[PDB]
């Protein structure tokens, strides 16, 4: 009966997400603009609702453009605004960058990095340095003092049957739902589900395409035929990671569970053999030429309205 325990800090917490968000509808609190086209993908939940994934699909809609991610790069010991990755080049290490905006640098090869608590700062310094046409803010939906043109938010089964923090994951009552303008239903692969606002609504999917090697390069599948691999990852990982290689066939001959926190400073693998682990420890272990990690293609179901919206944001 703990999580009910926790009930009379959500109805406080209620009041005080009300109250800010009041302020911000009403027009008591200022919202920047940036002078170039800003997305906004965002969840309710503080748990992930497939996130990385659909800021992957949503820079490869974006190719023809030049484009930068604003990333609050929340975990990091040091502050300030500060450039990560530059068009695929990266400017510092994952220790110094936290480890999921680098991790997005690694994803996407292609689009700049920004990690800046405030995005509006973040912006300005890529305007300077970087000069890029459009910007994705990777966790923006609460971050109502930047102006977006484009509001996307990303909603899981699971939230909908969910409760505020700390008796439940939510970070915002379910009536802020009316804030966005187009929702992405994720973990379809898990929890199908459908839900009807009339707002613009695409079911997103992924599907298994390539492994990752440890410079985060495309490599085929093939290598695993009639090899058997060691899997590893983070202690809560291991989870999700063990189900999906099974489901994948992939031949699993040990599988290992480090802490969550580790930074593999005394991880030593054995030459000869293949390990398969998440991007998520894959950052930590550039070099090692025998690591991979799995690649998703991301899809939208019907996407051809998602494409109109983002269109019409470059006027
Ligand atoms: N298309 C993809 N291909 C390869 N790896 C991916 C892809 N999308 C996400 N990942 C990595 O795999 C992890 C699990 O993906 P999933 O979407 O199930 O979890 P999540 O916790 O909801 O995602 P996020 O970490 O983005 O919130 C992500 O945290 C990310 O590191």
């Amino acid at each position: 009966m703990l999580r009910s325990s926790l009930l009379p800090f959500s109805y406080l917490y209620e009041k005080i997400i009300n109250f800010r968000n009041t302020l911000y509808d009403k027009g008591f609190l200022k919202i920047k603009k940036l002078p170039v086209p800003v997305i906004s993908v965002g969840n309710l939940s503080v748990g992930g609702s497939g996130k990385t994934s659909f800021v992957m699909y949503l820079a490869d809609l974006l190719k023809d453009k030049r484009v930068c991610i604003l990333s609050r790069g929340y975990k990091r010991k040091s502050k300030g605004t500060l450039i990560v990755s530059e068009y695929g080049n990266l400017k510092v290490s994952w220790e110094e960058a936290g480890d999921e905006p680098y991790l997005m640098a690694k994803l996407l090869p292609h689009v700049s990095v920004v990690a800046s608590e405030d995005r509006y700062k973040g912006g300005l310094l890529a305007l300077e340095k970087l000069s890029p046409e459009v910007f994705i803010l990777d966790d923006g939906f609460q971050h109502r003092k930047l102006h977006r043109d484009l509001n996307i938010l990303l909603l899981k089964k699971k939230d909908l049957k969910d409760r505020l923090l700390p008796a439940g994951n939510l970070r915002e009552p379910l009536k802020e739902i009316r804030r966005a303008d187009a929702l992405v239903l994720t973990y379809q692969e898990v929890e199908p589900f459908e839900f009807f606002t009339g707002k613009p609504t695409f079911k997103m999917f992924r599907e298994f395409c390539c492994l990752l090697n440890s410079d985060f390069e495309e490599v085929p599948f093939d290598i695993l035929k009639e090899r058997e691999v060691i899997a590893f990852s983070g202690l809560g990982d291991n989870g999700q990671f063990r189900k999906v290689l099974k489901n994948l066939g992939i031949k699993v001959k040990e599988f290992m569970s480090f802490p969550d926190h580790y930074d593999y400073s005394d991880f030593t693998p054995e030459e000869g053999e293949i390990y398969l682990t998440t991007p998520k420890d894959l950052i930590k272990l550039q070099g090692y030429e025998n690591v991979f990690a799995l690649n998703f293609k991301v899809k939208l179901e019907r996407e051809e309205k998602l494409k109109k919206l983002i269109y019409r944001i470059f006027y």
